[PDB]
């Protein structure tokens, strides 16, 4: 029974785990290891936070509590999927109803006015947003892309847009009064509580938060964007985009940071179509329309209104369109625009790829256009800055030379930023914002404005300290340079490089290229000994941590999904995630059409290959090492003989890899000696599997090209998405009879 939790999640990965789970399944059953699943999706996770609602037949284990708990026990070895940070709009919204349509009965949202409305909507919000990687990520992130993946990647170049040295493209950042401009930190120094509380002009106070809990050597920052600022920084930025002839594009993480971003997001879908909805602020009001929620929400709340008072708005809405520079879009077609859903463009993989596409996103014809990124905060902005300031002076990587930045990043404990959520507050009225300890001594203070957004971020010293560890080993097991990502610009920062700098001196330095710099200057220093061909690890902070794990790997192999990401659990446990990628909604949108699934699960691939080690390791299964030494090497037959999904109609899909790597495995097995048995108990299968692969494939790729039906999207029939999913009944026979 050996434990290896293999999660289910939400929309391509989710789909894939049909056609690779039960591979997976085969392979790992006849040597007394244990696969079992969680539900930790969007529409799970929902139905299991209001059992009241539901019937006996409908309700179903909370699992992410329960895995919550399993990451701090040592036995753990979790396999995890990418999954979907519901935003508030259709994402959170539209899956709700999902059920509730033909299914369950839960119950609704927004601007609570009862006492019923606000219980329940204090439920949902802990439901949307970021809810599953913090729990689960009780270590520090370790991504890397392995040799044999840059070695495909280096013969098999994934497309590069051309670049142009006279491109217009830019990202564009406030250059005062904001979160990075706003920063003040603080050392905890005995295990206690902080109280955040507002001290209004009028002399009264308001509590934010009495309670939060504060370890001894904690790190603990705050920092507030301003609304006047942010507000008088948009219209700038747009004014000037239209002169510049280029795209308007927003590049905000409104989907982990659930409570900030969607109210930076608002701000601009509001100085944007504020004529319209100046001209109409009460229809809208009357409706309830939640800018936060982007103006698609408007186009949906509408519907409602006279025949006639929408084409009116509507009407209008066009009116902004022509007098304000054109959004990128999300999809060009159907008219989705950049400013439509709070998470259609999340900065982490929107830029990469924009850099890619020869720093262009589509704009409302249909083509490419130079864009005008707009990164308001200044914390990593400039790191984007520097990449795009590095390609139109000296052309597109090449896949085939450039070097790998890998990233040792902290994360730990909800560490840094991915955290703050309960702690950022939109200011109640002008005043100051003082956080205050047990004894009553002043940690905090940082003047606050009405409409205003404060935060407090604390980084925990065990975790800094595991980090930097991991760091060093990395440093070491390659042997090239390092750098840590902290700018001393940054109250905070400059906390964690004393930490830094005191802990190195616990670990042998000898022969490491080991150094400290900004985010700005590590750039530049790593996009030098990139382009040259040299390696270069990158030691960063949480946030960094994604953005990059999501950008350099991008630039070399196509796909962050395409890499590996090791979670060393600090209590011997092992968080295996799939890639530095997320879940692919148009991968769905193809899938759903033409039936044809392009995601690459080579992700999976490694992570099983990394938790069936893991398992071995920590245990007395020898089994375990050889089928995961086997499926390390399937593996490579897949990136040798160009097994891996196509992107059109036609040739290779998912399964058909999965098949390959079914195919590969059995092989590999069957075929090696370290463990007779095996060999023995999957001949059966290896030689079935190559007689009927031209067969096989041919009953896969038969079923590419018509459009497929699941019920639905967040909650699948999951009947119809198997079939769907496991066409070659041929295959499917070859398997049950091991
Ligand atoms: N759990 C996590 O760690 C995690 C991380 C990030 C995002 N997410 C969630 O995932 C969703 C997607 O966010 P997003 O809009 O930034 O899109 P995304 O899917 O993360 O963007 C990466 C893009 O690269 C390609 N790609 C990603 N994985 C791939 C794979 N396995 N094989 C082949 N191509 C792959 C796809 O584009 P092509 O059309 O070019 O193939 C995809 O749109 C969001 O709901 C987000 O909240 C979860």
């Amino acid at each position: 029974t050996p434990k290896i939790i293999y999660t289910l999640t939400d929309e391509a990965p989710a789909l894939a785990t049909y056609s690779l789970l039960p591979i997976i399944k085969a392979f790992t059953g006849s040597s007394g290891i244990a696969v079992e699943t969680r539900d930790i999706s969007l529409a799970g996770r929902l139905i299991a936070t209001f059992p009241e609602y539901l019937t006996d037949t409908q309700k179903i284990s909370d699992d992410l509590a329960e895995l919550g708990k399993l990451a701090t026990t040592p036995d753990a070895n979790i396999i995890k999927l990418p999954n979907i940070s519901a935003s508030v709009p259709q994402l959170k919204a539209a899956i709700k109803e999902l059920q509730q349509q033909g299914y369950k009965l839960p119950d609704y949202p927004e601007e609570p006015k009862t006492d019923t409305e606000k219980d329940v909507k204090a439920r949902y919000d802990k439901i949307k947003g970021s809810a599953v990687n913090p729990v689960l990520r009780e270590g520090n992130s370790d991504r890397r892309a392995p040799l044999s993946v840059k070695n495909y990647a280096r013969k098999h170049p994934h497309k590069m847009g051309a670049w142009s040295a006279d491109s217009k493209s830019h990202v564009a950042h406030m250059d005062n009064g904001d979160f990075y401009g706003s920063e003040k930190a603080a050392l905890i120094g005995a295990p206690g509580s902080v109280k955040i509380e507002l001290i209004a002009k009028d002399g009264s106070s308001t509590v934010l938060k009495a309670k939060t809990s504060v370890q001894a050597g904690e790190i603990i920052d705050s920092s507030v964007m301003s609304k006047n600022a942010l507000r008088n920084f948009i219209a700038a930025e747009i004014e000037d985009a239209k002169k510049q002839g280029v795209l308007l594009s927003v590049h905000l993480k409104a989907t982990m940071m659930k409570v900030s971003d969607p109210i930076m997001f608002g701000q601009i879908v509001s100085e944007f179509y504020k004529d319209a909805l100046t001209k109409h602020a009460e229809v809208l009001k009357q409706i309830g329309f939640d800018v936060n929620n982007g103006i698609g929400d408007l186009y949906a709340r509408i519907k409602t209104l006279p025949e006639a008072k929408q084409k009116e708005i509507e009407a209008d809405i066009q009116a902004v369109y022509a007098q304000r520079p054109q959004l990128a879009m999300v999809n060009s077609d159907k008219g989705i625009t950049n400013l439509h859903v709070p998470s259609d463009v999340i900065v982490d993989a929107s830029m990469p790829a924009m850099i890619r596409d020869s720093g262009k996103m589509w704009g409302p014809d249909g083509k490419l256009h130079d864009t005008k990124a707009v990164i308001p905060d200044r914390c990593y902005a400039g790191v984007y800055q520097v990449v795009i300031e590095d390609c139109k002076q000296h052309g597109a990587f090449d896949p085939t030379t450039m070097g790998s930045v890998p990233n040792v990043g902290l994360m730990a404990q909800k560490a840094e930023e991915y955290g703050s959520h309960d702690k950022t507050f939109q200011i109640p009225a002008d005043g100051v914002v003082r956080v205050t300890d047990e004894s009553g001594k002043l940690l905090l203070e940082q003047s606050v404005e009405a409409g205003d957004i404060w935060r407090m971020c604390q980084a925990k010293d065990a975790p800094i300290q595991d980090w930097v560890k991991l760091a060093v080993n990395r440093a070491r097991a390659t042997n090239t340079p390092a750098v840590f990502w902290l700018d001393p610009a940054r109250a905070h920062d400059a906390q964690v490089i004393a930490k830094v700098e005191r802990y190195l001196k616990d670990y042998d330095t000898s022969g490491l290229d080991i150094r400290i710099l900004s985010p700005v200057e590590a750039t530049r220093f790593s996009l030098a000994r990139i382009r040259e061909g040299k390696d270069t690890i990158s030691v960063t902070g949480n946030v960094l941590r994604d953005y990059l794990t999501d950008l350099f790997p991008i630039m070399e192999l196509g796909t962050s999904a395409k890499m590996l990401s090791i979670v060393p659990l600090m209590s011997g446990g092992g968080l295996f995630e799939t890639g530095a990628g997320g879940s692919a909604p148009k991968h769905v949108q193809q899938f759903l059409e033409e039936g044809y699934l392009r995601w690459d699960s080579l992700g999976e691939f490694l992570a099983l290959a990394a938790s069936l080690e893991h398992l071995g390791n920590a245990y007395k299964n020898p089994k375990a090492l050889v089928l995961a030494s086997t499926l390390d090497q399937a593996t490579g037959k897949i990136l040798d003989n160009n097994k891996s999904p196509a992107r059109k109609v036609g040739e290779i899909d998912n399964r058909g890899s999965h098949f390959y790597l079914a195919l590969y495995w059995a092989q590999a097995l069957a075929a090696q000696t370290e463990d007779k048995e095996l060999q023995a108990q999957f001949t059966g299968i290896a030689k079935a599997l190559t007689d009927n692969e031209t067969k096989i494939v041919g009953e896969l790729a038969a079923a590419q090209g018509k459009p497929v039906d699941i019920a639905g999207y967040y909650h699948p029939n999951t009947d119809l998405t198997s079939k769907a999913m496991r066409p070659s009944a041929t295959f499917n026979a070859a398997l049950a009879p091991l």
